[PDB]
């Protein structure tokens, strides 16, 4: 049926889901916990499903919950198109500060971002709708951000679209400032958290 | 924030979810497990997220998974409009064969249908998109159906829209035939299953 395959940043995955089309329309399995368990070694669970509507050029991120337990995300653009960027915010990672852009322009493609990574996207179309599943409920005191236009990340956001940032995102610190202030996830700690999820039922 | 309140059929609920609107668009908490736990006494979990696109007049249902563990559903029309009908297929229920129609015409309204109830909807607009969370993964051998146009249910589907049924739904038996063949959930068994979910962690 559908595939799930690792991206260039360890802990980020691309899901391609299958639809069964017929005269009535279509039926799609957008998310399968069984499927994630086979690929990841654990079922991340779904504490919250969030939906955002974004005007064109709106850039949300780079956001992450404090580890642990942080928040894993399964992200899908249900209509319109976004450019999703995953950011390796994890100090000590062999790919720390690296990023990868995935075009999410079809409901049949989903991005999984494990706990401890940074997530962001820009709306490529007016009223782009994004729906994401999170492993952990929202907690304002636990949510953090790095500035998406930080030259230290140097994310290639689309030429020809002016970013529209929230007040919060506009004021966000750069990666270096988050790092020195010890506010970024530690890579070793991320990997240990990953192993811990596999071990809830390794007995 | 958002409300969750019982409908007229015990085990069906209406969720009204809140969005935070701003210049960038909006952010909605479409589903909260914490919220369901407060109302229901248990977190149903999310094994699968399904998405269907339906042409106008398409009627999917009345469907249910064999109890147990059957399948609880959290259903939302993300765009366009459907008329959702919940059916009490549970023999011995004080409201057996009763139904209730909910207009799902806004992404901020969701319907929860606990394990053991029947679910169906008709597309009121062309390409109505429905997204639903299920507590249990899909299993073809476990999925059953009652004919949605059964006069023994007498569901008031919208006047002026011709139903479009799949081959499977077109051929589905009536409620009476499912009943005598012992293929419907038992009400007592439904209630016991409900109590069992509360008790996974009543220790
Ligand atoms: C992330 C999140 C935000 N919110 C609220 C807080 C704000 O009032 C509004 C937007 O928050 P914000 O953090 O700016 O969201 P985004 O990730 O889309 O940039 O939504 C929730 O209610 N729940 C959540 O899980
Ligand atoms: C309910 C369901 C159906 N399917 C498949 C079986 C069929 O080929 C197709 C449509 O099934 P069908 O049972 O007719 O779906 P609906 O509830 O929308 O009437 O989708 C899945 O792959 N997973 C599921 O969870
Ligand atoms: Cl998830
Ligand atoms: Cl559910």
């Amino acid at each position: 049926q559908g595939t799930m395959r690792p991206l260039s940043v360890q802990g980020a995955w691309l899901s391609e889901t299958r639809a069964f089309a017929d005269d009535r329309g279509e039926f799609q399995e957008l998310y399968s916990a069984r499927s994630l368990r086979g690929a990841l070694g654990y079922d991340p669970g779904v504490a919250q499903v969030n939906r955002s509507v974004s005007r064109r050029g709106v850039l949300r991120g780079v956001h992450f919950a404090q580890l642990p337990p942080s928040q894993a995300k399964y992200v899908t653009c249900l209509s319109g198109a976004v450019l999703d960027v995953v950011v390796d915010i994890r100090t000590g990672s062999p790919t720390y500060r690296a990023w990868e852009a995935v075009r999410l322009d079809d409901p049949h493609r989903s991005l999984y971002v494990e706990a401890g990574l940074g997530h962001s996207f820009m709306a490529l179309t007016d009223d782009a709708v994004v729906v994401y599943l999170t492993s952990q409920g929202y907690a304002a005191g636990r949510e953090h951000g790095v500035h998406p236009l930080d030259p230290d990340l140097g994310i290639a956001w689309p030429d020809g679209i002016e970013p529209v940032l929230s007040e919060k995102d506009r004021q966000a610190p750069g990666i270096a400032e988050m790092e020195r202030r010890g506010l970024l996830p530690d890579y070793e700690e991320c990997l240990a958290f990953r192993r811990s999820l596999c071990e809830r039922g390794t007995g």
